């Protein structure tokens, strides 16, 4: 069958992907620019990620359409056309890893997050990562290429000029670069690092949430021991334990919460002094006042701390879905390259499967705006306003 028929389907799908990638991620950038509630360090890497996806539609997809034709070109010009998408993929990887690290810092050390993770430092990290992406992705242009050994018979059959080659990806980009350097070192290792970071984030969240519940139970259990205690020493043992737990849990709403813990510790000290004097009944009656503080203050702190953690678990899952989708989207093309490289006795993957793998990789530049709309309310609402207005 004529090559332009099969090409037409591939080309049309590529253009449709390019349009969607541009529109969706331009909307992401426009939402962050307009909504100050979306202007945080986490969303600065989201914008950098969206910028890479906009460049996929504007440049990488037209480059992929061009290189599918095998047109005659100077080999190093062809290399740029072949490698630029690797720059964008590398940048995306850096942004995805930065988002994962950012969410770990926020959940593991929230008391020092604002002082450690700032917008100015984030912009500096984004700039460095872009420079690194260019270096990694354009490494073939540094000499790790096949331009020294051009397919002369293919170039002559296509009427290429002297010094030109038929511009095809696998003719100019070495497969040992694609598999060992790009896939294994620069894609697989960072993705396994993100998985590691995500596991730590979820484990930290779970651990925190049994700590909140453990403290709620413990306060309640120690109130029961005091009620059915029969001597002053037992009341003292329970109160002593309580006081330590109250200070451990203390480490508009913040003013009433600090006042709630000032009442709690003070009421524990009142009953402790009565227990040390041997006045058991008085100590017990004083410890009963703690239930008033628990209902009006402590329980509200427990449902708000728990609520905050849930929101973090939710936000970490949304970010992990984005990283997972990147892996799902790019792995097929990388796995095919592994078969091409590691099995010279296997027939090369057919052209239609190469096209399918390539389009799948490009579809990843479309999916992120939909994940933000379906999982993050502040993005969703902002998208509605932009579209309406
Ligand atoms: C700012 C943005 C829009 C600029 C985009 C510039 C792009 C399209 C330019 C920059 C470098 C250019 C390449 C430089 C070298 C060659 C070799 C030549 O034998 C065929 C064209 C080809 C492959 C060019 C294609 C167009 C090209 C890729
Ligand atoms: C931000 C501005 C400066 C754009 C920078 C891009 C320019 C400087 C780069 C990008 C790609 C480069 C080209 C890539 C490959 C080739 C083919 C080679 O046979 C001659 C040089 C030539 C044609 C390069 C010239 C310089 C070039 C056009
Ligand atoms: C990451 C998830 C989606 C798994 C993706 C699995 C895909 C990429 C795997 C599964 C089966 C694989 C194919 C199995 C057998 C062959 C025949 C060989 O002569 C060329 C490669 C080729 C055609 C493989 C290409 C890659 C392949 C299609
Ligand atoms: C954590 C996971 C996603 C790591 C990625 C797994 C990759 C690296 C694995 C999965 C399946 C593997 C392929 C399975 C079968 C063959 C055929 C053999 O003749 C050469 C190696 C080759 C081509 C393997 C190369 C590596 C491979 C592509
Ligand atoms: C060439 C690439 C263009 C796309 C990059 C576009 C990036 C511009 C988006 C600006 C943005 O979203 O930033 C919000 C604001 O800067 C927070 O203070
Ligand atoms: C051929 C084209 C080559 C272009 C390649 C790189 C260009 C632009 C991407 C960078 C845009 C990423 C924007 C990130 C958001 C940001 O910078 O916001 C930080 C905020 O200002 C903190 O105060
Ligand atoms: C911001 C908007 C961005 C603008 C994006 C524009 C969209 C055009 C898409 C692809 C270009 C590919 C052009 C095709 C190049 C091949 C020409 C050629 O020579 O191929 C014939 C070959 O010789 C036979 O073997
Ligand atoms: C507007 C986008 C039009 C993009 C035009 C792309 C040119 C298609 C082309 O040149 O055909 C493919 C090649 O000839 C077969 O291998
Ligand atoms: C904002 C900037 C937007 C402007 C971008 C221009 C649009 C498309 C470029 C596609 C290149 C067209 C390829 C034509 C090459 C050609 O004529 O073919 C050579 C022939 O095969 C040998 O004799
Ligand atoms: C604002 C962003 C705007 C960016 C638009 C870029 C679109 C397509 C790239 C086309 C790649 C180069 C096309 C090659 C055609 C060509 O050079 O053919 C002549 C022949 O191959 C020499 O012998
Ligand atoms: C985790 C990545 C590890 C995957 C490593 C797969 C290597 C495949 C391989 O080495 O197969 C070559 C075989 O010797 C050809 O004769
Ligand atoms: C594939 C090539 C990889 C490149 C390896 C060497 C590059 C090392 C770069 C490190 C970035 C460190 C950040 C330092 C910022 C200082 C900027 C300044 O001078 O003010
Ligand atoms: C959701 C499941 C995927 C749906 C569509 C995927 C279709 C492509 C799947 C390909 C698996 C194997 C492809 C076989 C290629 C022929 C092997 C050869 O001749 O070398
Ligand atoms: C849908 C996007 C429209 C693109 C139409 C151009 C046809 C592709 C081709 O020329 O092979
Ligand atoms: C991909 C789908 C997202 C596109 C939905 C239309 C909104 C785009 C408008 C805009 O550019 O801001
Ligand atoms: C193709 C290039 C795609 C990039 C588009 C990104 C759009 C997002 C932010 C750009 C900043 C907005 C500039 C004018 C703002 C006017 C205003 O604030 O009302
Ligand atoms: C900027 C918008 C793009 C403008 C025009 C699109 C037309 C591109 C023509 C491709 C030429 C293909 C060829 O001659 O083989
Ligand atoms: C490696 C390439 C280095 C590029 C320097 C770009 C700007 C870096 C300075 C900002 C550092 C920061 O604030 O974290
Ligand atoms: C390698 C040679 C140079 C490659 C690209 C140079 C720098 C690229 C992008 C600038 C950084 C992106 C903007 C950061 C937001 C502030
Ligand atoms: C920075 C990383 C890559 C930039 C390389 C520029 C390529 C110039 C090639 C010139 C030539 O080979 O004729
Ligand atoms: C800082 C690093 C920037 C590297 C600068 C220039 C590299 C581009 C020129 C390479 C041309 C030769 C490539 C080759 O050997 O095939
Ligand atoms: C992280 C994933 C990379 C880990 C190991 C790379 C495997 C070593 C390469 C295979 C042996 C070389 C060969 O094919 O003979
Ligand atoms: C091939 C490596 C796959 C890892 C993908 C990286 C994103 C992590 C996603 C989910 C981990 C959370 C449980
Ligand atoms: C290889 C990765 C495969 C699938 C990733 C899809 C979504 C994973 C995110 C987990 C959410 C917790
Ligand atoms: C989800 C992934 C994107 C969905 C679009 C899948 C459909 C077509 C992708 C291109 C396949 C090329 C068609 C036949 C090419 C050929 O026969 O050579
Ligand atoms: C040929 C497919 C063209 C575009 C592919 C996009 C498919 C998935 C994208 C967004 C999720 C839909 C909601
Ligand atoms: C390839 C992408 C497949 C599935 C996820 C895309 C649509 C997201 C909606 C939530
Ligand atoms: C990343 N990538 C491509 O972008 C590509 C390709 N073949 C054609 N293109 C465009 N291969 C094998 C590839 O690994
Ligand atoms: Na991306």
């Amino acid at each position: 069958a004529p090559p332009i028929m099969g090409s037409s389907v591939y080309i049309t799908v590529e253009l449709a992907i390019a349009v969607l990638a541009i529109l969706g991620n331009v909307l992401v950038c426009w939402a962050v620019w307009l909504n100050s509630n979306l202007q945080n360090v986490t969303n600065y890497f989201v914008v950098s990620l969206a910028a890479a996806d906009i460049l996929v539609g504007v440049l990488a997809i037209p480059f992929a359409i061009t290189i599918s034709t095998g047109f005659c070109a100077a080999c190093h010009g062809c290399l740029f056309i072949a490698c630029f998408v690797l720059v964008l993929a590398q940048s995306s990887i850096f942004s995805l890893l930065a988002i994962a690290i950012d969410r770990y810092i926020a959940i593991a050390i929230p008391l020092r997050y604002n002082g450690l993770v700032t917008g100015t430092r984030a912009a500096g990290i984004i700039a460095i990562c872009w420079v690194l992406s260019f270096a990694i992705g354009l490494t073939p242009m540094l000499g790790w290429n096949n331009c020294g050994q051009p397919k002369e018979g293919k170039a002559h059959s296509q009427g290429c000029g002297e010094g030109q080659v038929a511009c095809l990806f696998e003719d100019v980009v070495p497969m040992n670069y694609m598999v060992y350097f790009n896939f294994f070192a620069c894609v697989l290792v960072p993705l396994l690092l993100m998985l590691g970071v995500y596991l730590r984030i979820f484990a930290a969240a779970r651990r925190q949430l049994a700590d909140l519940e453990d403290n709620w139970e413990t306060l309640n259990d120690n109130l029961k021991v005091i009620e059915k205690a029969d001597n002053a020493a037992q009341v003292k043992d329970a109160l002593t334990k309580m006081r330590a737990a109250a200070l451990d849990a203390q480490k508009p709403e913040m003013k009433d919460f600090r006042h709630g813990f000032d009442i709690l510790v003070g009421q524990i000290d009142d009953a402790l002094k009565l227990a040390n004097e041997g006045k058991v009944k008085e100590a017990q009656a004083a410890a009963e006042q703690l239930k008033t503080t628990r209902n009006a203050y402590i329980q509200k702190y427990l449902e708000r701390a728990r609520s905050t953690l849930q929101k973090e678990v939710h936000a970490a899952k949304s970010a992990a879905i984005i990283a997972g989708l990147f892996a799902l989207c790019w792995l097929p093309l990388h796995i095919i390259n592994c078969f091409t490289f590691f099995c010279p006795d296997c027939s090369h993957a057919p052209l239609w499967l190469m096209y399918l793998a390539i389009v799948l990789a490009h579809t990843n530049s479309v999916v992120n705006p939909f994940i933000y709309a379906y999982r993050i309310r502040e993005f969703r609402q902002t998208f509605r306003k932009i579209i309406r207005s």
